[PDB]
């Protein structure tokens, strides 16, 4: 049979939880099988987009290999914390082992997570981050970091002593946490390399608002040799990239993953992003509920080691890791 999707190059935090913890490199192993049917309620934003169906794949298959039974609400939103906080307490109410969370907002969960808690019910924080101190487990990683990947393959390419390059930078929304957090660590990893930044040019992840982004930016700096910036900044550079006959001159690069990132990075009309394998983020949460549950060891707090996608190694690494399968459907149980 074909390679299953472990040993899986991530990065664990010690002390587990603490701000100013230490990163370490660690091979993520997960259980061969459950001893029982435990029984994961799992409890989404929503399903709006291609990002969170990819977390659903994978906590659907790891529910699977491991013969554990998911059950699988979404809120329909982030504007709908009131009807994640009914939904979880619905799925408690109603019986369940072990609750993962991909959490609307930091604090607004953590009433209904410490009455969980007191029910010896372990709570997994999956994707976004909790601020409950009653959270057993993270499977997670940091937009610091996804920035600061983004930026030192750049700076890779252009080091101290060689010609000056200018970087169009297009964050996103102003004053958004993972937006200032990217930015920040894609300025720290430019640093002291010959890359110049242009002025961050925020705006909504809109199409036509980053579009428009880029424009103004190549009509005032002819010279720009990269546009990089959120996934829909890339994906909107293409066409505008084609229309002015820049393709090859300019090249686009994102510092997140989505699916029209990815067919733009096969078809050469995007140059790189970063992948976080939600995927595997999902995957890492179920395994950690079923851990917790069997008094087994356990890793506290975890994230898929971040790497940088582009030509050379796309088709290196399965799609599935990364992304939900093209066409896949939704599971709720
Ligand atoms: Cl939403």
């Amino acid at each position: 049979s074909m390679a299953e999707w472990y040993p899986y190059d991530a990065a664990k935090i010690d002390p587990p939880f603490a701000a100013d913890g230490k990163s370490s490199d660690v091979k993520y192993v997960p259980l061969e099988k459950a001893s029982k049917p435990w029984k994961l309620c799992v409890s989404f934003p929503h399903m709006k987009d291609a990002y969170w169906l990819g977390v659903d794949y994978g906590v659907a298959e790891e529910s699977k290999r491991l013969g554990v039974k998911m059950n699988l609400v979404e809120a329909g939103g982030y504007t709908e914390l009131n009807k994640q906080i009914s939904q979880i307490e619905d799925c408690v109410a109603s019986g369940t082992d072990a609750v993962i969370i991909g959490a609307i907002s930091a604090d607004g969960l953590n009433k209904v997570i410490g009455e969980i808690a007191k029910k010896k019910i372990p709570v997994i924080d999956l994707v976004n981050g909790i601020s409950s101190p009653d959270i057993a487990a993270k499977s997670l990683v940091s937009f610091y970091t996804m920035g600061a990947e983004t930026g030192s393959y750049l700076a890779k390419k252009h080091p101290a002593g060689t010609p000056e390059v200018v970087v169009g930078w297009f964050p996103g929304p102003a004053g958004a946490g993972w937006v200032e957090a990217a930015n920040k660590g894609f300025m720290d990893a430019v640093k002291g390399s010959a890359i110049k930044v242009l002025e961050p040019k925020y705006g909504d992840t809109g199409k036509e608002v980053q579009a428009k982004l880029v424009e103004d930016a190549l009509q005032a700096a002819p010279n720009i040799r990269y546009v990089a910036g959120t996934a829909v900044t890339a994906e909107a550079a293409q066409g505008l990239i084609r229309e002015r006959g820049l393709k090859g001159k300019v090249d686009l690069l994102a510092f997140y993953m989505t699916p029209g990132v990815y067919e733009g990075i096969k078809r050469g009309l995007i140059m790189a992003a970063p992948a976080d394998s939600m995927v595997i983020q999902g995957r890492i949460a179920v395994d950690q509920a079923v851990r917790i549950l069997e008094g087994k060891d356990y890793v506290k707090h975890v994230g898929p080691k971040i790497f940088v996608v582009d030509s050379a190694n796309i088709a290196t690494v399965p799609q599935a890791n990364i992304l939900p399968p093209d066409g896949f459907k939704p599971v709720f149980n």
